C-alpha cells in the first residue's frame, strides 16, 4: 500500500550507504589502534560510530520488511583510504562522510514527498535527519578543536583530545 | 545544508518572539503577587510560563548553532501592559499571545516546507505546534471558567480558580 | 513606609540591568556552543551565570512589591556583541559586566543611605553586594590564568582551561 | 561598649512593644474561637503570631544581657479591643498594629545609626525589619483578598479563607 | 448554661494571674542569663516555669469560650522586682507566688462549688490544683537545698546547685 | 573598585591583632596544661579560642583576595605572659583582649563607614561584630562564676568550674 | 629529670622555628589565591603545609610540659616575602625552608645525645627527622617537575601542575 517502486529502490541504496559507513568507520577505529597511531578514544568513538550505522542499516531493512518491499542488498565497498593519517584528518572524512549521507537521505525525503508516502517522510525524519544534524554538529565541533590546537602537527594535541574530549 | 538564509533570519525572529513571551508571563507573575492582588497561584503559573517560554527560546538557538546558522540577538521588548487588571485579563492577554506566537510559528513551517527543509518542519512539529495547541486549549479551559463563574466582579470567583484550578 | 519613590525607581533600573546581564550571558552561552567555537563548558558557564542573573532580578521585583512599590519593565537591550570573539574575550567582558553592576548596585545603595532606609541598604548588602566582589574575584581569576596560558592565540590554552577550570 | 544609655532605654521599650504585639495577637486567636465566630484556622493563624511575638521580645532581652544593659521590664498593656468584630476587621487591626512597630524599629534603628552602634543596627536588619516587611506584606495580602472577597458582609468569604489561606 | 457570671468574672482574674506568673518567670529567667549572674540552668528553669503559665492562662480562656464566657483581658503587671538578688532568693519568691496562686485557684473553687457548678470544680481539680501542690513542693525542695547548701553567701553553693539540681 | 589604601591598611592590621589573639590563646592552653596547673579543660577551651582567632585572621585575608588589596604580614608579637597566674586570671586577660579586639574591629568599621564601603561594613557586621559580643558576654559570664566561687584561693573552685561549665 | 636546661632552651626555639615555617606556609597559600596568581591548589598545598607545622609546633609544647620545662615564646618573625613570585619560586623557597628546620632538628638531635637524653633523641627520631626528610623529598619531586615543564615563563607549566600534581 502506497509504497512505490522508485522507493523501495531507494531505500535499497540507502541500506548500502548505511553500510558503506558502517565499514568506513570501522577501519578508522582499527587504524587509530595501530601500534604507530595509538589513540585509544579514537579508536573507541569510531568503533562505536561504526557500530551506530549497523543500526541504521538495519532499521531501513525493518522497514521494507514493514512495508512489504524487497530487500536486495549490493556488495559493501571497502573505504576509500586504510591510511587514515592522523586524527584530524578521520574526524575532517567522517565528517564529510555524514554530510554525503545526509545529502542521500535529503534525497530520499524529496523522493518520498513527491510520491505522497507521509509514512516514509516521517521515518527519515523521526530516526534520520536530526540524527544527522547533530552528528554532523559533533564532528564539526571535533574538527574546530583539534585544528586550533595545531593537530596533527603539534605533537600534543590528538593526544590531548584523546584524553579528555573522546574520553569523556 | 539546505538551510536557506531565509530560515536563519525567521528563526532568529522567532527567537525574539520566545523571548518576548516569556518577559510578558514574567511580568504577570509578579503584577499577581503585588499586595492589592495576592492571588498566589495565579502567579505560579505564569512563573512556570515563563520558565518554559525560556526553553522554547533556547530550543531555537540550539537549532540554528546545529544547522549552522548564526544566532542574532534582539532587544527584548517589555510587555505592553504593567496593570494586568485581573486574573481573566491576564488569562485572556496569555490566550491571545499564544495564539499570536502560534501563527509565527505555523508562517515559520510554511517558509520551512517552500524552502524544502524538511529537518526545519519536523523540528517544529515536534517541538512547538502542539504544544502551542495545547496550551491555547488550556489557556481557553481557563478563560471560559473565569468568565463563568463570574470574574473579575463576582469577589469569590478568581481567589476560587487560584485556590482550585491553579493550586494543582 | 520609608520606601522613597527615587529608591523605587531605582530598584526598577537595577532591575532591567540585571535582565540585561542575564542576557549578555545567555548569549555568551551560545557563542561557545557554535561549531567554529566548541568549548561546552564554557558555554555551560556562561548558561549557569545567564540563570543566576535572572535570580538576580527576580529578587528586587519580590522587594518591590514587598514595599508596596510597582514594578516598571523596560526593554532588554541586546548585548553589544553576537561574535564573542574568544573565551578569553568573553571573559574580560563579563568581568566588566559584572564591574559595572557592581558601580550600579553600589550607587543605588548610596541612594538607600541618603534616604534613610536601611531595610533596602541590609537587602543590597545580604544578597548582592558580596555575591558581586565574589564574581569579580572568579572571573578575574579566570582572566588572568587564560592571559598567563597564551589565549586565545595558544591553542591549548581555552581548550585546557575548558577542560581543567570550567569541568569542574 | 559602645552601648549608650538612650540605646539601652529604647530596647527596653521595643521589648514591651514585642510583648503589646504578642497579647494582641494572642487576644485574637481567642476572639476566633469563640462560639459565635468559630473560624478555628483565624485562630491558629493568629495564636501562631503571638508566639512569634514573644520570640521578638526573648531576643531583646538576650541582646540586652549580651550588651551588658539592664533589662527593665513595665506592664504590658492590655488590647484596645476584647471585639475584634471580624476576620476582616481582625486583619486591618493586625495590620495597623505590625506598621507601628515596624515605625519603633526603624526610630530604634536611627537613633543606633546616630550613636554608631553598628552592632545593634546589624542586629535590627538582620532579625527584625525584613521580618516586619514581611508580615505586613502577607497581611496586606490578606486584608485584599478579604475586601475582595466580600468580606465580613457576605456569608462565604471569611468561612472560604479561612478554609483555604488560612488552612494552608 | 449553669455558668454564673461571678464564675466568667473570676475565671478572667486567674487569667490575668497566670499571665502574671508567666512575666515574673520571664524576668527571672533573663535575670539568670545576666554577665554578674550567669546561672543558665536557673534561666532555663525559670523560662520552661514561664512557658507553662502561659498554658496554664490558655487552658481557662479554652474553657471561657468552651462554656460561653467573654474574655475580658487586663493589663499584665510587672513582676515586683527586675533584680532577683540570688538564686535562693528568686526560688523563694517563686514559692510564694506559686503559693498565691493556689490560694486564688481554691478561692476560685469555692465560688464554683457555692454555685454549685460541677464541670469547673473538676476542671480546677484536673488541670491546676494538683499541679499547683505538685510546684509548691518542687519549689520548696529547691529552697531548702539552696539554704542548706548556704546560699547565697558560700560561692559554691548556687553554682552547684544550678549544675546538678537544674541540669537534671 | 570602592577600596581604599586606608581600608587596605587597616584590614592589615586587623589581621595581625587575630593572629596575635590565637597565640595569646595558645600560650594559655599550654599553660594549663603544666604538671602544676593541670586544668584540661581550661587547656582545651583556649586551644579551641586559639583556633577560632586563626580562623578569623584567615577571613581577613581571604577579603583582601577578594578586593585585590595586598596582604601585608608583619610579626605576630608573643603574649604580654608566659606564667598565666590562675583560671581566673586568664580569664580576665581574654576578656580584656577580646575587648580590645573588639574596639578595634568597631574603628575598623567607622572606617569604612567614613569612605562609603558597605560591603566592608556588613563582612565585619556578618563575621566579626556579633562574634566579639557573644564572646565578651561568655568570658563576663566565666569570670563572674570564677570570682563567685571563690577562685584562685578557694582550692575547689577552678577545679569544679574546669569538670562542670568547660568540660560542657 | 634527665632534662638538661640546654635542651629546654633548644626545645622553645624549635617551637618557634616551626611557628615561623607555619606562618611562611600561610603567607604563601594566600599568595596563590590572589587574583593575579588564582592557582588553587597551590594555595591549599600550602595551607595545609601551614596547619602541619602548627601541629609540629604542638607537639614539642606539649613535650616540655611532660617533661617538666618552662615553654617561653618568642615573636614568630613575618616571612621574607610578601610576593612569592611564582609557582615554582614558592616551592624552592619552601625547599630551602624545610631544609633549614631539618637541620635545626640534627643539631637539637645532636644537643640531646650529648646529653644523655634517649627520651628526646627518639621523639625527634619517631616525629619529626624522617617527616622532614619524605617533605623535602616531596618538595624536591615538584620543584624538578615544574622546572622540566617550563615554569614560571611556559604559561601551560603551573596552571597544569596545580590542575594533575596537586589536585591530587
Ligand atoms: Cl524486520
Ligand atoms: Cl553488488
Ligand atoms: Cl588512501
Ligand atoms: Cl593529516
Ligand atoms: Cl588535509
Ligand atoms: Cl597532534
Ligand atoms: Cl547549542
Ligand atoms: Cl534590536
Ligand atoms: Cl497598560
Ligand atoms: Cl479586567
Ligand atoms: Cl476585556
Ligand atoms: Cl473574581
Ligand atoms: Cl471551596
Ligand atoms: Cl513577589
Ligand atoms: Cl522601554
Ligand atoms: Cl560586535
Ligand atoms: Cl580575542
Ligand atoms: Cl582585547
Ligand atoms: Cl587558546
Ligand atoms: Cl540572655
Ligand atoms: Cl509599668
Ligand atoms: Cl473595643
Ligand atoms: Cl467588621
Ligand atoms: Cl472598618
Ligand atoms: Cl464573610
Ligand atoms: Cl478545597
Ligand atoms: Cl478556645
Ligand atoms: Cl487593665
Ligand atoms: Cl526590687
Ligand atoms: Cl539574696
Ligand atoms: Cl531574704
Ligand atoms: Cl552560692
Ligand atoms: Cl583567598
Ligand atoms: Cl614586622
Ligand atoms: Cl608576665
Ligand atoms: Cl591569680
Ligand atoms: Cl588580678
Ligand atoms: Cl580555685
Ligand atoms: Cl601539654
Ligand atoms: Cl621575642
Ligand atoms: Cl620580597
Ligand atoms: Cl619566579
Ligand atoms: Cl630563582
Ligand atoms: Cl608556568
Ligand atoms: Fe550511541
Ligand atoms: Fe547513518
Ligand atoms: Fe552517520
Ligand atoms: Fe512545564
Ligand atoms: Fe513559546
Ligand atoms: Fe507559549
Ligand atoms: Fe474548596
Ligand atoms: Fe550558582
Ligand atoms: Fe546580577
Ligand atoms: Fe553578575
Ligand atoms: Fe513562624
Ligand atoms: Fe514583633
Ligand atoms: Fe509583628
Ligand atoms: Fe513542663
Ligand atoms: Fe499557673
Ligand atoms: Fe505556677
Ligand atoms: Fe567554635
Ligand atoms: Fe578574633
Ligand atoms: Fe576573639
Ligand atoms: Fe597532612
Ligand atoms: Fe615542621
Ligand atoms: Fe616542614
Ligand atoms: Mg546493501
Ligand atoms: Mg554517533
Ligand atoms: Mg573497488
Ligand atoms: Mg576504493
Ligand atoms: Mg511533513
Ligand atoms: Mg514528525
Ligand atoms: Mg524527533
Ligand atoms: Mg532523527
Ligand atoms: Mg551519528
Ligand atoms: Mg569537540
Ligand atoms: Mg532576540
Ligand atoms: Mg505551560
Ligand atoms: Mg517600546
Ligand atoms: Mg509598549
Ligand atoms: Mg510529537
Ligand atoms: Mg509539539
Ligand atoms: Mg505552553
Ligand atoms: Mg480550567
Ligand atoms: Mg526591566
Ligand atoms: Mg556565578
Ligand atoms: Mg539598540
Ligand atoms: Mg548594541
Ligand atoms: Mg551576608
Ligand atoms: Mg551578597
Ligand atoms: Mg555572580
Ligand atoms: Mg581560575
Ligand atoms: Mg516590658
Ligand atoms: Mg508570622
Ligand atoms: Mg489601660
Ligand atoms: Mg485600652
Ligand atoms: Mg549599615
Ligand atoms: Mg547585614
Ligand atoms: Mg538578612
Ligand atoms: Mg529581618
Ligand atoms: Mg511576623
Ligand atoms: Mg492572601
Ligand atoms: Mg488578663
Ligand atoms: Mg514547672
Ligand atoms: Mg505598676
Ligand atoms: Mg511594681
Ligand atoms: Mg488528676
Ligand atoms: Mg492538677
Ligand atoms: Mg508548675
Ligand atoms: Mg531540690
Ligand atoms: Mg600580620
Ligand atoms: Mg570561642
Ligand atoms: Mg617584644
Ligand atoms: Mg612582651
Ligand atoms: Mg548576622
Ligand atoms: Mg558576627
Ligand atoms: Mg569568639
Ligand atoms: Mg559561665
Ligand atoms: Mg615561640
Ligand atoms: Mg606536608
Ligand atoms: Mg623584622
Ligand atoms: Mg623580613
Ligand atoms: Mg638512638
Ligand atoms: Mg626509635
Ligand atoms: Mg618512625
Ligand atoms: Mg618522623
Ligand atoms: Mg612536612
Ligand atoms: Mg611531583
Amino acid at each position: 500500500q502506497n509504497f512505490h517502486p522508485d522507493s523501495e529502490a531507494a531505500i535499497n541504496r540507502q541500506i548500502n550507504l548505511e553500510l558503506y559507513a558502517s565499514y568506513v568507520y570501522l577501519s578508522m577505529a582499527y587504524y587509530f589502534s595501530r601500534d604507530d597511531v595509538a589513540l585509544n578514544n579514537f579508536s573507541r568513538y569510531f568503533l562505536h560510530q561504526s557500530r551506530e550505522e549497523t543500526e541504521h542499516a538495519e532499521k531501513l531493512m525493518r522497514l521494507q520488511n514493514q512495508r512489504g518491499g524487497r530487500i536486495r542488498l549490493q556488495d559493501i565497498k571497502k573505504p576509500e583510504q586504510d591510511d587514515w593519517e592522523s586524527g584530524l584528518h578521520a574526524m575532517e572524512c567522517a565528517l564529510l562522510l555524514e554530510k554525503n549521507v545526509n545529502q542521500s537521505l535529503l534525497e530520499l525525503h524529496a523522493l518520498a514527498s513527491d510520491k505522497g508516502d507521509p509514512h516514509l517522510c516521517d521515518f527519515l525524519e523521526t530516526y534520520y535527519l536530526n540524527e544527522q544534524v547533530k552528528s554532523i554538529k559533533e564532528l564539526g565541533d571535533h574538527v574546530h578543536n583539534l585544528v586550533k590546537m595545531g593537530a596533527p602537527d603539534a605533537g600534543l594535541a590528538e593526544y590531548l583530545f584523546d584524553t579528555h574530549t573522546l574520553g569523556n
